[PDB]
């Protein structure tokens, strides 16, 4: 509740001059790509641990049919900022997938990036 | 086939109200930069691992003439994301040839990302 009255304080309080357009901006993204981004992240989550279970989980995680949410972790810790398990040392499909997830976070951040604070603002 | 099929979700299913315009976004950059990216990245790697075996390999990476594709990695690794292994501690090169890099990715991803979304958008 105290985070919630902070961004509300946030939210209402537009208007004290003009700066831009921040709750305007807000709602325009305020959760949409977030759970775009929360779909595609856990398709490919999902689907490369798949791999890793039709070839060893029955790898760098002790290979021994374990959670997958570890995954997700991981991925957000390293192939978001660093600090990865290299993870095969496999390799044709991680070395798609994770240029591809590369690409469409590239593309929907400045996609979405652009197009709303260019051209929609009316500000 | 299933990351495929997932893509292709986001690729036809554009008729859910406009948001932007997110497949065009796609068809213009897609793979176009990408490619020009890997090509410069390669002459680099091949560049500089020329400078080394020139120099060392008959250095960092225990220098017995070794394997290149591993630079890819490093170069990946660190001089994108952090971690490198100073590899020199040679120097007169990698410090222009790495600062050449980061001004070429700077340039590409800027130009391409403001250009693109900017002006030729007609969403």
């Amino acid at each position: 509740a105290l985070v919630l009255g902070w961004m509300n304080a946030l939210y209402f309080t537009r208007g004290l001059k003009l700066t831009g357009t921040y709750s305007i901006m807000i709602q325009k993204i305020l959760f949409k790509d977030l759970f775009r981004f929360l779909l595609v992240y856990l398709l490919f989550m999902i689907g490369y641990a798949s791999a890793l279970v039709t070839l060893l989980n029955p790898p760098a995680c002790r290979d021994s049919e374990t959670f997958s949410a570890f995954l997700l972790d991981l991925f957000k810790l390293t192939i978001g900022m660093g600090d990865l398990e290299m993870l095969s040392s496999f390799i044709l499909l991680l070395v798609t997938y994770i240029i591809l997830t590369f690409v469409l976070l590239l593309n929907m951040l400045i996609a979405l990036m652009g197009e709303t604070v260019g051209q929609v603002s009316k500000e």
